[PDB]
């Protein structure tokens, strides 16, 4: 059985995600290297991979059910607190951990190490955490719920708060639904529970970012770009 | 009597050296990194808030300081007030028995502060045995630290009545170097940036007890933390 509305929630999340995904047939290894230059060079590119998927994944947002019919400031403040946990969580998903292959959603792949020098040793939280992400062999229906997920949550200062909450559990309903009925009707409690685990995880795991910008706008040899600046001054809690 | 007068503001708001306090300390490892995070945090925002008040005081027993407009006074205090909890720390401590001396005379060992301070009391224990092998002197001390606050900032109401009392505390310092001592105020001066430097490892160690949200930092200490980020 099924949840009344789960089956066209589910596709419209596997749409959205489908639509903002770069193309695997035709990617980008034109400066692809397994095994340098200037700071300034690296620094600047980490600023470009996070600016480029912003309004990528923001396109996604607007394709989630709902999401369009909240107040804008809530849009905005939903999608800005989640947007370096969506970057991290669907390039994990994206990329090659077992060969150091990060795949960003405009196509281009780098190895592991051609980022460590912009992104840090987050880098190397983040492809531990693809690992263990991909180890689960999540199919992309679930994953669809679990990305949106990680943005339709509860925030301090949100307008609206049950629409939110509403879409969530929705979204909580329909993943459910997917997980017993692609099972052939048998409950998986520690799948969904280890699912949803990942969020806590990931929400872990971005902080680490923010503390990278932190850092390279402290030291002041690249300025960050004013959308950069935005992002860190509107999501700082409390 | 201007530099007496910065000597004075020094003494009075540090603790006599023998009226030490070892009522917190712990010379034995096993007990250095005990008990819950939250009281190791809290204990790291109540040394910091307990600063303010003897470092405001130190600031108005500072010539000329108090006659600026108090917006300015403000804007001074509270954009090189970890400038000044950091270098007066570094000052007072004992870097060599790893002794940390703060301003009410609480003495705690390096290693009773990791789990507050983070990694950033290593970093503010090599800074403090770099500055004490100069041997600055107490006099020259209470110019260098009066210069960390009486200094240039974007905002100040007469920036040139501070500059001019800024420049008075440099010549005295140099009219002192002179009377007593290719000399150490070169390096000494530049002892001020690598505080900077030194400061914006605290700011980081802040943001991150902010994200972790485990204790989260008072209104005194998150407000100045907001109002020196750049934007
Ligand atoms: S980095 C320049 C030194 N002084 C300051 O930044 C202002 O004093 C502060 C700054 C940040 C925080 Cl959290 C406090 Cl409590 C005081
Ligand atoms: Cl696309
Ligand atoms: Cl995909
Ligand atoms: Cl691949
Ligand atoms: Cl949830
Ligand atoms: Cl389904
Ligand atoms: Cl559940
Ligand atoms: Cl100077």
């Amino acid at each position: 059985h099924h949840h009344h509305g789960a089956i066209s929630l589910i596709s419209a999340l596997v749409r959205a995600h489908v639509d903002s995904n770069p193309a695997m047939t035709s990617l980008d290894y034109s400066r692809f290297q397994a095994n340098s230059g200037d700071d300034t060079q690296h620094i600047q590119q980490f600023y470009d991979l996070l600016t480029g998927s912003m309004e990528i994944i923001r396109g996604w947002a607007e394709k989630i059910p709902g999401f369009a019919d909240l107040p804008k400031a809530d849009q905005d403040l939903l999608f800005e607190s989640a947007f370096l946990e969506l970057f991290v969580l669907r390039l994990a998903y994206r990329s090659n951990p077992v060969e150091g292959k990060l795949i960003f959603c405009n196509g281009v792949v780098l190895h592991r190490l051609q980022c460590v020098r912009g992104f840090g040793e987050w880098i190397d939280s983040i492809v531990e955490f693809s690992s263990n992400l991909q180890n689960m062999n999540i199919d992309i229906s679930a994953f669809s719920c679990i990305a949106a997920l990680a943005m339709v949550t509860e925030r301090h200062g949100l307008k609206e708060p049950k629409r939110v909450e509403e879409l969530q559990n929705k979204i909580v309903n329909t993943l459910k639904d997917h997980v017993t009925f692609n099972n052939g009707g048998l409950n998986r409690p520690n799948y969904l529970s280890k699912l949803l685990g990942k969020l806590p995880e990931l929400r872990t795991l971005c902080t680490q970012g923010l503390q990278r910008i932190f850092y390279l706008k402290l030291e002041d040899l690249v300025p960050p770009p004013a959308i950069i600046d935005k992002l860190f001054l509107d999501t700082l809690p409390f």
